[PDB]
């Protein structure tokens, strides 16, 4: 049951709440619909408020912007919650497994991804979950980021933990300070995802494809090899450190190997994105200011965020109220 009134018909299931495609008779064109209903497991409505919140806040061309939301017009009838946003003909991910991206491809999209993080960063804000099903594409490949279910506040000061601690981002896309000693409150945590990003445009495949908390890491030290004298040092956390001292030494596999076809200079920036040492890891405006993307790099065109950006009952009320501009008056 979708029901997303008058204004949006010609329903038909897209994903998996449920996602559909409507077609908009305000605006002549189709959309895609997003069902939400979380509100029964709490453990599921705070992820409902913080993107709810972030998207509306956020503007930007590579960023999945709320053209529209409906919901009952009262707290007490409201149950379903739709989130309404343009129609996207595919994703990064889709169109990995299935086709060839060109240098120049790679290229564009690596622009586009950076130059949206650069914005989400800007706002203080950390995406947290970026991989290819996050990445929608148009017809024209034009690139926008999705999904802040996971996205919080920068908190560098307090991103310290103990070794192994749970992480809820995407395995194949986290950084080997979450299983060491990060709480992923740091932007160095999407830098590293937009290379494991990069490095699959190139060979049609993830880069790390661990197959638990640890074989993640040691997937990463395989092609890094292993961690120097001086990144060991940065670790403090004694449980971390004797963990990676522990580890037999692994030799450091050359970029140019694993993809011998791909561009030096994006080779060059692969590395840099790739660097087990967090505070060594390049920024997103160094990125974006990379010779491999000379031809796109344009800071005056690179806009950023204009300033930086609980029971069972103020969850809904609070929702409720964030969905307030998109009814009548
Ligand atoms: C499958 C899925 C899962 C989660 C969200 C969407 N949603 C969206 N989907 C598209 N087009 C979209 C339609 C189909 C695919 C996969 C395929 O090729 O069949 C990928 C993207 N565009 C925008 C959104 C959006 N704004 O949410 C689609």
């Amino acid at each position: 049951v979708f029901d997303v009134g008058p204004r949006y018909t010609n329903l038909s299931y897209i994903g998996e709440g449920m996602v559909c495609s409507a077609y908009d008779n305000l605006n002549k064109v189709r959309v895609a619909i997003k069902k939400i209903s979380p509100f029964e497991h709490q453990t599921y409505c705070q992820r409902t408020l913080r993107e709810i919140k972030i998207l509306l806040r956020f503007r930007h061309e590579n960023i999945i912007g709320i053209n529209d939301i409906i919901r009952a017009p009262t707290i007490e009838q409201m149950k379903d919650v739709y989130i309404v946003q343009d129609l996207m003909e595919t994703d990064l991910y889709k169109l990995l497994k299935t086709q060839h991206l060109s240098n120049d491809h790679i290229c564009y999209f690596l622009y586009q991804i950076l130059r949206g993080l650069k914005y989400i960063h800007s706002a203080n804000v950390l995406h947290r979950d970026l991989k290819p099903s996050n990445l929608l594409l148009n017809t024209t490949c034009d690139l926008k980021i999705c999904d802040f279910g996971l996205a919080r506040v920068a908190d560098p000061d307090h991103d310290h933990t103990g070794f192994l601690t749970e992480y809820v981002a995407t395995r194949w896309y986290r950084a080997p300070e979450i299983m060491l000693n990060s709480k992923g409150y740091t932007k160095s945590i999407d830098i590293w995802s937009v290379g494991c990003i990069l490095a699959e445009m190139l060979s049609n495949r993830p880069i790390f494809p661990g197959k638990h908390y640890l074989d993640q890491l040691n997937h990463i030290l395989g092609i890094l090899g292993s961690p120097s004298q001086e990144d060991l040092n940065c670790i403090i956390n004694l449980k971390a450190r004797n963990y990676l001292l522990s580890l037999p030494h692994k030799n450091k596999v050359p970029w140019n190997r694993l993809f011998p076809n791909a561009d030096s200079k994006a080779l060059d920036l692969l590395d840099k994105m790739l660097t087990f040492n967090p505070h060594k890891r390049i920024e997103v405006e160094q990125a974006l200011a990379h010779p491999y993307l000379e031809q796109y790099y344009d800071p005056s065109d690179e806009p950023i965020a204009e300033a930086p950006f609980l029971p069972k009952e103020k969850l809904k009320e609070l929702i409720f109220e964030e969905t307030a501009r998109f009814q009548p008056g």
